[PDB]
């Protein structure tokens, strides 16, 4: 069903759990079969499982942890604040993020926003 | 001009600024003079800056701190953490909230989203 303010903060701490952990496969499945990830945004979005399988296997030694309480609405929307770290080419870096997602009627991500750039970037 | 990623996040530093002070008529000057404002999101947005004065007028003893870095892109979006701490009749509360805002080509807020729910409310 659309999840509720409560279910939103569980989905998406999940997710983080799942990013943690670097279980791909799990990832994959939280998303609809057709959902649309735009990260950073600004970037042209990619559609459906087979793309953004492709792009959380390149993406992902990395750790990321929420920052702060996923803030959730009545409408299957939320948002939170996170931390990547991850070693550049030898050196150890971190992202400081903020995803935007909204869920459908199945509780699966529909769409994913990421907000970050090069100012939020520490190496 | 399109405010730059280090732009915006001085905007909206500066907006958590004005609402911890409580300058009401600088807050509504960071606006456009037809800006829509959804906060929280899920409900119907308040538009232009007489509405949106009378918002702000009608919400502002309230404390307001980013409890991340400001998130910003390229594209003149930006998504801040902070918390806001009131006193909900005699009983003080706090609140998390995220808020996503897009500028327009004058560096002035085209649009504001708010993203908590009760779920974000410590009472």
């Amino acid at each position: 069903n659309l999840p509720t303010a409560q279910e939103v903060q569980g989905l998406m701490a999940r997710y983080i759990e799942l990013v943690d952990v670097g279980d791909i496969e799990a990832i994959v499945q939280m998303y609809a079969d057709d959902a649309t990830v735009e990260d950073p945004f600004g970037q042209p979005p990619i559609h459906g499982r087979e793309q953004i399988a492709a792009f959380y296997r390149q993406g992902l030694k990395v750790r990321a942890c929420l920052t702060g309480p996923v803030r959730a609405s009545h409408n299957g929307c939320g948002a939170m604040p996170f931390r990547v770290e991850m070693v550049w080419n030898g050196q150890p870096c971190a992202l400081d993020v903020i995803d935007v997602m909204r869920f459908d009627e199945h509780g699966r991500i529909q769409t994913m926003q990421a907000y970050w750039s090069e100012v939020n970037l520490s190496v």
